[PDB]
């Protein structure tokens, strides 16, 4: 079938459509070839719709069977709970897409009548109608990105009262399955930290290691019907209440499967047959169903002893070496069973014999020393697109702060502690804006941090280790270098320079300010102030931090 049907009709936006940087002067400071630094808008949208529209033709076979009788057996495990309707408004996004229902995000999170009245309305529709296709928007994305032009992304998503019911159902078994159901293959169990670690041990635990990276072409697009309905069979294991095992039957059948899109208009513009990125299963369902198809295509393609890492359509295989000839063989066998399974690849994979040539999650392994020489590891990645999108955060207001996550995220790197610390904590410095939250995303999840409570969340995600790395391999350097050089931002040294500046002013605040720059600054000077451990980071609340991916279900934690 058909991942897609359209009837003509185009996708259409809410709003006026911003695609360039503006010439801002705090954006200017950080990169000067604003002319490289585009926003997606639906513009785009028939590019991308003609490349995620095509025939699904899938074959499973014995090994696909074997290992999701396995997936089973572990899901039995799991006793899922029933949210209430307050504990699922909590879980709302104060920005949130409103409902065409005369109420919107701030209603659902204040607990209001026709808000808490719609929801349950909602909720016995889920209970007894099980066969009307639930109605969806199909929106064009605006994402940032440098040149060298990329088509939009589409997003498909159910109104409000929907994405509420789904949270009461589903929340706690996309939060708790993926583990029981995968163990320490699932990485959204995992920090930065605890992901490079489990990444070493793996490759140091092989006799002579073998690993490659697997991209599947649309994984949302090549996601068939019948991988959706194999899904809600991991989800029924779970011990469930009664109106939870009916409303995932319901939402199966009406919601995941496919559906009707409906543009900003309010016109018809076709026909879903595969996965929607705004529901709250795209996550946890993308991750097993990778996970199904790659281990079944290890076992049919002979692969020895495969140790795999997932997040959703993210892939990562580090396998025993059979030797080069067997390797690139084996690695053609296992492409050969994912295309019959319905997930071939964009890109040809590869077999890599050192760890740090490998890219997973964007992300590769690389090595720097800390205070006393020792080896660290730490993930890092190309800084092109984190820097283009800092620049379009700092010149235009934006929901989300990405350049935020990413200090956070990648706080050892040398371009996170460098450039994106030193810009913003002079910004926010110079405006008395950095004890005010900001909203940012770690793993679907939106979370509101204060800048000022950095260094404690370094401490604990990162250890001591981010405060002190020097002595960056060279080609994390050379990268680095390069990148600044192409999107016109100015040499390490004028950030050097800036970095002593904003050090100064910050140590003459005091309180959280002087713990900011004693901490996140201290690569900047050469008469380096002693760094112990901060009494705040010792009782921070980080649970539900790193437990499980939630892209584009809709969720908000604290
Ligand atoms: O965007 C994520 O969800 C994400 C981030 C991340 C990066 C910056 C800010 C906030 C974040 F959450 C990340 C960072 C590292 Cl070092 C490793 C994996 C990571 N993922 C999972 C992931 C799964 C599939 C594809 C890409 C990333």
């Amino acid at each position: 079938s058909m991942s897609y049907t359209w009837t003509g009709a185009l996708i259409t936006p809410c709003a006026a459509e911003e695609s360039k940087l503006p010439i801002n002067p705090l954006s200017n400071s950080l990169l000067r070839h604003h002319n490289m630094v585009y926003a997606t808008t639906s513009r785009s949208a028939s590019l991308r719709q003609k490349k995620v529209t095509f025939d699904r033709l899938q074959v499973l076979d014995d090994h696909y069977r074997d290992v999701l009788k396995e997936m089973k057996a572990k899901a039995s495990t799991v006793k899922a709970k029933l949210l209430s309707i307050e504990e699922a408004c909590k879980l709302t996004p104060p920005h949130s897409a409103k409902s065409k229902f005369g109420y919107g995000a701030k209603d659902v999170r204040n607990l209001s009548s026709r808000a808490v009245n719609h929801i349950r309305s909602v909720w016995e529709d889920l209970l007894e109608d099980t066969e009307t296709p639930i109605d969806t928007t199909i929106m064009a994305k605006s994402e940032v990105f440098c040149v060298q032009r990329k088509p939009a992304r589409l997003i498909v998503f159910p109104d409000l009262g929907v994405r509420v019911c789904e949270k009461m159902a589903l929340y706690d078994v996309v939060s708790t399955l993926p583990q029981a159901v995968m163990g320490s293959s699932y990485g959204f169990q995992y920090s930065p930290k605890q992901r490079v670690e489990f990444l070493v041990n793996t490759w140091k635990s092989k006799k002579c290691p073998m690993g490659f990276s697997y991209d599947t072409r649309c994984f949302d697009s090549t996601v068939t019907e019948s991988d959706i309905r194999v899904e809600e069979s991991i989800y029924q294991c779970c011990d469930l209440a009664p109106e939870a095992r009916q409303a995932i039957r319901s939402l199966t059948e009406r919601l995941y499967i496919g559906g009707p899109l409906t543009n900003s208009k309010g016109q018809n513009c076709g026909y879903r047959r595969c996965r929607a990125s705004g529901v709250l299963t795209t996550s946890c369902g993308n991750t097993l169903t990778c996970y199904l198809k790659a281990t079944a295509a290890c076992r049919a393609a002979k692969l020895q002893d495969c140790t795999m890492l997932v997040n959703g359509d993210d892939l990562v295989v580090i396998c025993e070496s059979a030797g080069t000839q067997e390797d690139a063989a084996a690695l053609r066998a296992f492409t050969e069973a994912m295309t019959r399974y319905s997930a071939p690849p964009g890109d040809p994979p590869q077999p890599e014999y050192d760890l740090e040539l490998i890219t997973s999650c964007s992300s590769n392994v690389s090595v720097a020393h800390d205070a006393s020489g020792k080896r660290v590891y730490y993930l890092t990645r190309d800084p092109t697109t984190p820097l283009a999108r800092a620049a379009w955060e700092t010149a235009r207001h934006t929901p989300i702060n990405s350049w935020l996550g990413n200090i956070i995220m990648y706080a050892p790197t040398l371009w996170a502690r460098m450039i994106l610390m030193t810009h913003f904590f002079s910004i926010l410095l110079a405006q008395e804006q950095l004890g005010k939250a900001l909203d940012c995303q770690i793993y679907g999840a939106c979370y509101s941090i204060e800048p000022l409570d950095l260094p404690q969340i370094i401490e604990r995600l990162h250890g001591l280790s981010a405060f002190t790395l020097h002595s960056y391999s060279p080609g994390e350097i050379n990268r680095v270098a390069s990148c600044l050089r192409k999107l016109g931002v100015p040499p390490l040294r004028t950030w050097r320079h800036r970095a002593r500046s904003v050090r100064a002013k910050l140590l003459s605040q005091g309180g959280r300010a002087a713990i900011c720059g004693r901490y996140l600054f201290n690569w900047a000077v050469r008469t380096k102030l002693k760094l112990t451990p901060i009494p705040a980071a010792s009782q921070l609340d980080l649970s539900g931090w790193f437990v499980a991916g939630y892209s584009g279900g809709d969720i908000y934690h604290s």
